[PDB]
């Protein structure tokens, strides 16, 4: 080479990281439009004023190796997610619905998972009144990028966004914190509730809540993995509209009156639930999940407050399209009626 080595040819790894073959880099261009850095930009903003943290930064770069029309989105170095792009042309998805086809490479949304053909340019208006859904080139990475986030926001939510998030706290309600952290919890505790919450699809919006139910039950309980069970149920409110809006009825599912024994008796006998249970429950909470997707109701499980902490531990490993609530976590001004079952067939 020309310029000797500093340590400014150090690269750190990134939190978030997207790869980009020689084709996209228009689209990714700080000079030129930048079609794309746009749409990471209101996908972090509507994410903070949503789900409640500031994504970090995606650094973007090429990678020559790759397809020309081909990028890679990454977490702390290791390959999350790839695709196809092809900027003059667009993508018409099918949602289901949609009445005929279309001339083009047919493929899968990287999202959803649905059918759906890259299409040239002036099919756009013609593919729309067929039941069609068009969206740019740019807009076909922002989805598979908003999508990758929404699935890995609680790994994404590092120490360094903990203390960031817990700045902002402090910034408009700073006597909770003052003495709440390092005083009564730990950030690595915060830290971890947090993300616990996250996990879970509960927004961490209202710091007020957390940060009291914290202040309030941590002096006599350390456990984060016991300290969110608690704060989920001050949430109870928020959780409960979040899967259950409006004020009618709750359609949940649940497991039945022994099996709730059988598997209650599994807890307290030690650190581990018995092997032959497991390859049952799979299937058959996956029963239980399909009658709710043919019925048009919500994939809520609701169970005993003793067994929401491994039900969500053990299922949704599995099963992340499930919900698993609790019987104190659900507003006492509902009406709940068990519209699926597992049972023992």
């Amino acid at each position: 080479s020309v310029v000797e080595a500093t340590w400014n040819d150090v690269q750190l790894e990134d939190s978030l990281g997207m790869e980009v073959g020689y084709r996209l880099i228009p689209m990714v261009d700080f000079q030129q439009d930048g079609e794309l850095l746009g749409r990471i930009r209101s996908i972090r903003k509507k994410f903070a004023q949503d789900m409640g943290f500031l994504p970090p930064v995606v650094h973007i770069r090429d990678n020559m190796d790759l397809q020309p029309a081909r990028y890679r989105i990454l977490m702390k170095g290791v390959e999350i997610g790839s695709g196809d792009a092809y900027p003059g042309r667009w993508l018409a998805i099918n949602p289901g619905t949609a009445a005929g086809t279309l001339p083009g490479e047919k493929t899968v949304d990287p999202a959803f998972g649905l059918d759906a053909i890259w299409i040239e340019s002036a099919l756009k208006e013609q593919a729309q009144i067929q039941g069609f859904t068009v969206v740019e080139a740019s807009t076909v990475v922002a989805m598979h990028l908003n999508h990758l986030i929404g699935q890995f926001s609680a790994e994404l939510f590092g120490r360094q966004e903990a203390q960031q998030l817990l700045d902002r706290v402090s910034q408009e309600m700073p006597k909770l914190t003052e003495d709440l952290v390092p005083g009564v919890v730990t950030l690595t505790t915060l830290h971890k509730v947090l993300q616990n919450l996250l996990a879970e699809k509960v927004p961490i919006r209202d710091m007020r809540t957390i940060l009291e139910t914290l202040a309030e039950h941590a002096p006599l309980q350390s456990d984060p993995h016991e300290l969110t069970a608690v704060v989920r149920v001050a949430l109870g409110r928020a959780i409960t509209q979040q899967w259950f809006p409006g004020n009618e009825e709750v359609q949940v599912i649940g497991l039945d009156t022994a099996l709730e024994r059988l598997l209650l008796q599994a807890l307290q006998g030690g650190g581990g639930l018995e092997p032959g249970l497991a390859d049952r429950l799979l299937a058959q909470t996956q029963e239980a999940l399909s009658r709710q997707e043919m019925l048009g109701a919500p994939p809520v499980l609701l169970v005993n407050h003793a067994l929401r902490p491994l039900l969500s531990r053990f299922l949704r490993r599995s099963l992340p399209q499930l919900v698993v609530l609790s019987n104190l976590e659900l507003s006492d001004n509902r009406h709940i009626r068990m519209t699926a079952t597992i049972g023992g067939k």
